[PDB]
């Protein structure tokens, strides 16, 4: 579970034996052609994978480039949180588990999560910071029909740590009955190989579609980072190809104003939520709030394999601003009719940051925007435009 | 030629019959135009996500013992297949040199995916809808807004589907030079109706590919929601006098005794509406009426040409379910299936229930999905009590 110095399983002592319960059963799973069989039918015929490599003409033509989005944003639930939500949920299950707990942030996860947990008749309870119940309402209100428990955290900065602290609390509380889902590539292993194990068929679907637009490996893949899974899934099977892997953080108000999410850029070596990791952290130690106008974002720490990558020089790491994303929302919604999710919207921003004339640019669109219509319609900056 | 036996034709002002005349020749030109098709049906794949899936619902198998599979056009890009439709004509509008596009909607499905296709194409973009559905659909709205369109309530007669559509042909009419008119349903003079049914038939022609790859063998029933017919007509079409036994459903409202639905097929009288002669929601002096239906997608009160013809020949069988039967329904696939429908499409979920199909296979087409409806779903008073 170690990625160079980072990762590892930093927890309370009593949650040593479902870890490893959880790695026994992973393993078992990994050989199991009844496990993939079913796994891989859902992602096909229930999630609609493989999802579409699109070029975008007049994105391609405002920046001289050959823009191609990824389109995970046209998997059921309108993310690429449903990869891991399927997978994990139907491991919960066939390891004789009844009940389904998590967090989420932008709601994605949440309702990838009950999803699955309707599909297979489970129990689920999601934690999500009240902040975020309210500006991601939609995927409240999907998750109250599809069966969910949706508790608001209430606590501290009220938004996805908070929700993960709560989750976590849950699980330690129920371990008979319940079986944690992250979100994210952030955890005690085996989570964050498990999370980027079932995320890579983004990657492995782009390596095999890009040869038949380009005929060679793209020169650029850029996706957004917060914990990472995303990301992951779409730069893992691209490692050492030379591709330029470039990983964009939340810069929230400023890299310099202390309003952010950019762990990678920004934070200190720390522990959080079972892995060792950037962590924003101040110098006594203590974590920190993050910020971010995209709840899906907003998180102060990375996972322990993007920690790794940039350590290593494997994947490149930069951040946007608020303001530079909800532009790119506003640009993808109008120049090609399609709305992304605000997080996927700081890889889009980040095309004014690359010198792309002439160059083949795979931007990883992780999920669609319509939870975050009322937010960004009515935001100060959207306001004064 | 325009007529589906008798049903049809081309009913409207005499100023709109050389803007027809233009449209039905440069229709017919790219019939043939491999230029056209490639660059359609790419976007197709890329930009809509066409083939969709046909998904084994295993859970709605169990609970009616039957083999009962959705066709997943709810998973298209803007969630319902009415993109279909809205790519291929926002592109001839394009090819035809127009620079504007108009529509009505009252899911704001329609609405939503003109205002994607025109962006696409860099077309100004104006969709009138009824001034009720602009509230009990407002996800569409806000959708519209950051697509570039302008969307127009339109507060007249009863401020949903019928009224959104009577303002669009007005704005069509005086801006004929610059504006293509973009139905969202097969409802409309000849050429529309074969030109919607034309992009929609993909539906049924990946379903007939699909299904023996599930089952060795065509399905017992295919079943979809019926209000202008255009998702019935598309996975319809490639089924007609296949032996299939194909079941358009039709909003009842509140029941078909109630005065208060939009059942076009069963309860209107022959007439002309938006083009078509047709069946239509009428009083006996000729008035048409105002339909209803807790699904504003169905809320209109004309029916495609093509059924009319379908009913008549017996090609297509014709039934309804109630609002709270289509609110059941939703409920039941999101808690079962983890998938949340659309409120027109559950009128067809609904449907399961009213015939033996213990033992038979089933296709339903789950033509979108129903996040647009959340909120009205939540608040409804059937709902609530319960
Ligand atoms: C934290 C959440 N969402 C994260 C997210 C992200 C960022 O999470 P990763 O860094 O794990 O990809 C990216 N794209 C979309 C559409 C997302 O919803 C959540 O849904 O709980
Ligand atoms: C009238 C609209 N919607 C109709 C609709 C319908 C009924 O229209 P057709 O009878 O033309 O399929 C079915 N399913 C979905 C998801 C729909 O949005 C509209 O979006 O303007
Ligand atoms: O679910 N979950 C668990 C732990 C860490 C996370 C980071 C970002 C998003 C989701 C997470
Ligand atoms: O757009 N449009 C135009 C004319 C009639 C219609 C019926 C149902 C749905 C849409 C329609
Ligand atoms: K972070
Ligand atoms: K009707």
């Amino acid at each position: 579970g170690n990625f160079g110095p980072y990762g590892g399983q930093n927890v309370p002592e009593i949650l040593m034996g479902a870890l490893e319960e959880l790695e026994a059963a992973y393993e078992g799973i990994m050989k199991d052609e009844s496990f993939w069989k079913e796994y891989n039918d859902l992602l096909r015929d229930y999630a609609g994978r493989p999802t579409p490599l699109y070029f975008a003409r007049r994105l391609s033509e405002k920046y001289g480039a050959r823009v191609y989005l990824k389109r995970e944003d046209l998997l059921h639930t309108g993310a690429h949180k449903i990869n891991n939500a399927i997978g994990q949920v139907l491991l919960a299950k066939l390891m004789g588990k009844t009940r389904i707990t998590a967090g989420t942030g932008a709601g994605q996860h949440g309702v990838a999560t009950a999803t699955a947990a309707a599909l297979f008749g489970m129990e689920c309870v999601i934690y999500m910071g009240e902040e975020d119940t309210i500006r991601q309402k939609l995927n409240v209100e999907r998750m109250k029909l599809l069966g969910a428990k949706v508790v608001p955290v209430k606590s501290g900065s009220r938004t996805l740590k908070d929700a993960i602290d709560e989750a976590l609390r849950d699980w330690i509380t129920n371990l008979q009955t319940t079986y944690y889902v992250p979100g994210s590539v952030v955890g005690p292993h085996p989570y964050p190989i498990i999370v980027r194990n079932f995320q890579k068929v983004i990657g492995e679907e782009t390596k095999k579609q890009i040869p038949e637009k380009e005929g060679r490996l793209p020169d650029y893949i850029v996706a957004c980072v917060s914990g990472g899974s995303n990301a992951a899934g779409i730069f893992y099977p691209f490692i050492d190809s030379g591709v330029k892997l470039i990983g964009v953080e939340a810069g929230g108000e400023g890299l310099e104003t202390g309003k952010h999410a950019a762990s990678l850029l920004k934070g200190k070596i720390g522990y959080l939520h079972g892995s060792k990791t950037f962590v924003l952290q101040d110098d006594w130690g203590q974590v920190q709030a993050s910020h971010s106008v995209s709840a899906g974002l907003d998180y102060p720490g990375v996972g322990p394999e993007h920690a790794y990558w940039r350590e290593t020089g494997k994947v490149l790491y930069d951040a946007v601003t608020d303001e530079e994303a909800l532009d790119a929302f506003i640009e993808l919604s109008r120049l090609e009719g399609i709305i992304p999710a605000l997080e996927s919207s700081h890889a889009l921003a980040y095309l004014k940051k690359i010198n792309i004339k002439g160059k083949v640019v795979v931007v990883n669109l992780s999920g669609r925007g319509d939870k975050d219509l009322e937010s960004v319609l009515n935001h100060p900056y959207v306001r004064e435009r």
